[PDB]
């Protein structure tokens, strides 16, 4: 007997995911024995596939290192998924100047709030689903002495699960900004859960309008938020909060993990580019209730779902909109694009509020 | 920042894992940087133990080689769990000889079926925490071309469930052979369900009197059973089954893990030994509405549940009672203790039936 490749190639029959269907055994084989500098093999990075028959991804990333080890199975998924980006293909720099956007006020009798969400890993430290105590604990650190050094109204105070009282827990519960143990199959299957809580927390400024996860399914989840619609307010404090972090790190030699090709790298190759998901709530009574509503979001290249997130229903016709690519773009101009289409969706509610067609509205 | 034992070890406040009070910083030092040579780590072990909070044992080995690698740890745990097992002590040679059992008949209008089961793991093969689909697919081929050698009342036929049909499975469930993926703690948290149901089976003769597990918490799970109360023809069966299959076994190189201090090495150490649970089911009536039930069966060192296993209630009053340990003793000898046990249990049943007193029928 002879534990190589053969033995050990997986059997995708009856799956539904996107690695079964560019991981046969020729490239198994290639792969197999290889290792990153912190160990990560070709089956960690598919474990969650095998185990998985939905129609997943299945493919995540135990450090940063895995994009170049296993880049040809990672370009692969990423090209199916991410609907075309080949090998030469590079994502656009990093752009978070808020300036430069144009018309970033909605109006606010349908907007209800705005939110912007990052995610972030720091160089050097493995992913959660491969990262040791000692990893996600440096993890913690790095973080959390970086956030300490915000000012202003930047301000605000850090929420350990481990050490959380009543008292605290509940508040953050009202606020929704508690999360608990993840229970989703990719951060289970992944091993992503482990040690929990230990060197997870909450962190949110006095306004909470910037919010900051530790150690949850990234390193740093990154959050701005405010109410009404002033999504260029909201980026604003957004790229200024990443930038000011990012600062702080420096002072301790620690940074972003970013390269040219696929920019900010993440566990999950779906989040890649710039992990970027730029949302309103927005409220449409009568477009909701038109044939076309479904397909008009996709044609403005946006995100439909409930009130309370992905896999919730629309309460009061108000509903979760948000651009839906991640890669291909820059942040800057991923929120413009929600600007662009939201306006686009106001324009045909006033429409349809005035018993009018929005026939020539539709993006042709 | 190092990836050093201080910086990883596990924080146990809170958690009441035999583990967090053997494990001090001290031994953790120790061992943290240690492997088998299957790559098994002293922090793979005690994960179960650090995810969960209850009262669990939390140690699972990855291979035979861990409880070498990690003695100090598993000993220090194996001896409290075990109640007095020194590292001097040793497990008495296996004894299966069914015909040296005294009186293995029970009375069939109290004892209504027998069950004594076991678990065996293939030598050279990692457990379930760590083995590869190459491995795992290596202890069904071995197992499953021992059993293709049995003859007679052994004949028999095997079921993977990757190749099910829901005829075959409907049968199954029906005899109650079937098992589902595990998903209780230590199963999960230690990653033995990769892969499900890749190279998973079961096994069963046409009596239905012998069954087999592959890959499910162990590498060869052994079940005899007979409905009425010949505990000593089940144990016949059981014996001459490992026997036999150790046997065709040895045709091909392989043989059971074993050793002289521990007996019969498998994943759990709560299952060492002997790994042997002799049970039957056994009505009560009288007996279950005395005061004394549970202390009488404590002291005659036997278990009581539920009639449908592990955490259920007993049914008209028909109890699972079996032997409590599973080292200090031999097979044919904790055979003999549930023999010994139930006979008393019956006996009582007997007197208080007759509106008599069992006062001086109690173990002084
Ligand atoms: N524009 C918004 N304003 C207020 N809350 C929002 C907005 N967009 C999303 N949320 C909230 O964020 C939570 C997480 O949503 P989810 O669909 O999981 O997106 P993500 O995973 O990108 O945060 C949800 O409970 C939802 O109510
Ligand atoms: N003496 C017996 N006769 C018939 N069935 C039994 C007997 N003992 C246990 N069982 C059955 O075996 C199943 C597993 O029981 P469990 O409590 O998990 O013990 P184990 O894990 O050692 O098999 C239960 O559903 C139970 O009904």
């Amino acid at each position: 007997f002879q534990n190589d490749a053969k033995a050990n190639f997986p059997d995708y029959a009856n799956h539904g995911c996107v690695v079964g269907r560019h991981l046969n055994f020729e490239m198994y084989q290639r792969l197999f024995g290889k290792k990153t500098a912190h160990g990560v093999t070709v089956d960690k990075v598919i474990q969650p596939s095998v185990d998985n028959f939905g129609n997943c991804i299945g493919l995540i990333a135990g450090d940063e290192e895995s994009y170049e080890v296993f880049k040809e199975l990672f370009d692969a998924v990423i090209n199916e998924k991410h609907k075309g980006f080949g090998p030469n293909d590079s994502q656009p720099a990093p752009d978070l100047d808020a300036s430069k956007l144009v018309g970033g006020q909605f109006d606010e009798k349908y907007v209800k709030s705005c939110r912007i969400r990052t995610g972030r890993g720091i160089r050097g430290l493995c992913y959660p689903p491969s990262c040791t105590r000692g990893e996600r604990r440096e993890v913690e650190r790095v973080i959390t002495t970086a956030l300490a050094g915000l000012s202003g109204d930047l301000s605000g105070t850090y929420y350990p699960l481990s050490k959380m009282t009543p008292e605290q827990e509940n508040q953050l519960i009202a606020d929704h900004f508690l999360f608990q143990k993840p229970t989703g199959h990719l951060m289970v299957n992944s091993a992503s859960v482990r040690d929990w809580p230990d060197a997870r927390g909450i962190w949110h400024n006095n306004e909470k309008t910037f919010l900051i996860w530790i150690n949850e399914e990234d390193h740093m989840r990154v959050i701005s938020m405010q109410k009404g619609g002033n999504v260029k307010a909201v980026f604003e404090r957004f790229g200024r909060g990443l930038n000011a972090i990012a600062e702080q790190m420096k002072k301790n030699g620690r940074e972003y993990m970013w390269n040219q090709r696929l920019g900010y790298l993440c566990a999950c190759p779906s989040n890649l580019g710039t992990g970027l998901r730029a949302s309103v709530h927005v409220q449409l009574h009568q477009l909701s209730k038109h044939p076309k509503f479904e397909d008009i979001v996709v044609a403005l290249q946006l995100q439909k779902r409930g009130t309370g997130g992905e896999h919730t229903a629309a309460v009061d016709d108000v509903y979760d909109i948000s651009n839906a690519a991640r890669l291909k773009k820059s942040e800057r101009e991923f929120v413009q694009l929600l600007i662009d289409g939201v306006k686009k969706l106001i324009d045909m509610e006033q429409a349809l509020e005035a018993g009018k067609s929005i026939d020539d509205l539709i993006p042709a």
